[PDB]
């Protein structure tokens, strides 16, 4: 038992909601959130933008000093930092960015990532500002991730959409 709340159960392990993953993360306080990360943890826009803000920049600044340390991650490659104020553990994920030209088959290998962790607070990766088709992005995420995934869905239209076409 944990303490994720309203969501619709997809599958023995998936979760979804329509939620924003700030919110979320700030009643829950979940052991790991994951970020839609890019490689250099320039989190500008999108969930990462929002997640950063919402640690008043400090997660900004760890991973500025994260990158200056180790260099830049490998799409569908990923990092454990701190949570901040948001939870225990942010995990950052690299999902590929369409609007790059990044190869969307490494979408598969940025949501096994998960897997190393037990539960986890989500977005869709490579949805939104990352241009993929987030129905596809739930696809690969139900069919990829073995450990319990509670995923929080921006778009009250994309997440109406993404109920009711889900196979
Ligand atoms: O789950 C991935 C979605 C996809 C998105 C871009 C495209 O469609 C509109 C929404 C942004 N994502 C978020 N999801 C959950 N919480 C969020 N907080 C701030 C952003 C955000």
């Amino acid at each position: 038992v944990n303490s994720f709340s309203g969501y619709l159960k997809l599958t023995d392990n998936v979760y979804i909601k329509n939620a924003d993953i700030v919110e979320e993360a700030k009643k829950v306080k979940p052991t790991v959130v994951v970020n839609a990360a890019n490689v250099y943890l320039k989190h500008g826009g999108g969930v990462a933008g929002a997640l950063n803000k919402a640690t008043n920049n400090a997660m900004q600044v760890e991973s500025d000093d994260y990158i200056a340390t180790n260099g830049p991650l490998k799409v569908g490659g990923s990092c454990v930092l701190s949570g901040h104020n948001l939870a225990k553990h942010c995990l950052h994920v690299v999902g590929p960015n369409v609007n790059k030209g990044e190869d969307i088959q490494l979408l598969k290998s940025a949501y096994e990532n998960f897997n190393q962790h037990e539960v986890l607070l989500a977005p869709l990766l490579s949805a939104g500002i990352f241009g993929a088709d987030p129905i596809h992005s739930l696809r690969v995420c139900v069919d990829t991730v073995r450990t319990n995934v509670y995923l929080a869905v921006f778009d009250k239209n994309l997440y109406d959409k993404l109920v009711s076409s889900f196979l």
